[PDB]
């Protein structure tokens, strides 16, 4: 759906964008600084769950640039490996907010986190 | 969900980005110019359902700033008129889609489209 090369980028960087606003939000809850409404973060997982899933598509073949580093392309099935598992991690947090079970939230929100992270370490630019 | 109000001019414009992208890649289908899978759109307009819901919780008070006209906060309930209509019409368009009807898509597309003018021509920035 790109364009050219940028227009992926600017794709995949927006998505990035959205997932840190609807992941990092929920900090205060899991540490308790802010009140636990179970609907509200069910509904907050869902969208981050729909949100999760698009960056993978906007690093096809060709769309090289931003702070993405070659890696990604030149071991795609070790990238793909670790999106893949940050979206089962996903699938953790969407089980826990479904059961409106605090304790299993901020476990699986770790789980997550981690993932995001463990992501960055190996296949983002500094 | 903002630190400062930069933030959240960052997500609504990454929101915004997103919709253009889920919205736009369409415009071969409903020409005729790229084949049209009806599963396919379905899957992609329950993306931007999801997306196009995300923008107007960023325009809180004292979120002024990026492209939006100030326009937007002096005259609240008219442009909470202008966001529920297109979300209307993107109900319109994911009826359209889960029919697999690509004459209804295609109306539908085109209703979604002047909504997303009409609420620039009035609140965005030149
Ligand atoms: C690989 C499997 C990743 C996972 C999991 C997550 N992210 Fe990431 N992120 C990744 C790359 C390769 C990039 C660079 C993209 C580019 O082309 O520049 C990023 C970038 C970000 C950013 C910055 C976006 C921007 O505005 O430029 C943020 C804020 C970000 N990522 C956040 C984030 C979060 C919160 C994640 C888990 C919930 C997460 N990412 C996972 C690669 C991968
Ligand atoms: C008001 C009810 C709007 C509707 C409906 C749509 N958009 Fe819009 N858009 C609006 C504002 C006020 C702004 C400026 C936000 C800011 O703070 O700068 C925008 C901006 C955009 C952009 C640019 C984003 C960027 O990267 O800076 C795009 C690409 C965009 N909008 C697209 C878009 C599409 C495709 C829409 C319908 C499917 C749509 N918008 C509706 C206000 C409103
Ligand atoms: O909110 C965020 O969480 C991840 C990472 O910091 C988790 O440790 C990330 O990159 C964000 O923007
Ligand atoms: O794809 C887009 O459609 C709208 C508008 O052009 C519809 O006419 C918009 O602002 C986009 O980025």
């Amino acid at each position: 759906q790109f364009a050219k090369p940028e227009d992926a980028v600017k794709y995949r960087q927006s998505a990035f964008t959205l997932m840190a606003s609807h992941f990092g939000r929920m900090t205060p809850v899991v540490k308790g600084q802010a009140p636990y409404d179970a609907a509200q973060i069910k509904a907050n997982v869902e969208v981050l769950k729909t949100l999760s899933a698009l960056p993978w598509a906007a690093f096809g073949p060709g769309t090289e640039g931003g702070d993405a580093r070659p890696e990604i392309w030149s071991d795609a099935a070790s990238f793909k490996q670790k999106q893949q598992a940050f979206q089962d991690n996903i699938v953790k947090l969407s089980a826990a907010a479904d059961a409106g079970d605090l304790d299993k939230l901020r476990a699986a929100f770790g789980d997550v986190g981690a993932s995001c992270k463990a992501c960055h370490d190996a296949y983002r630019k500094k």
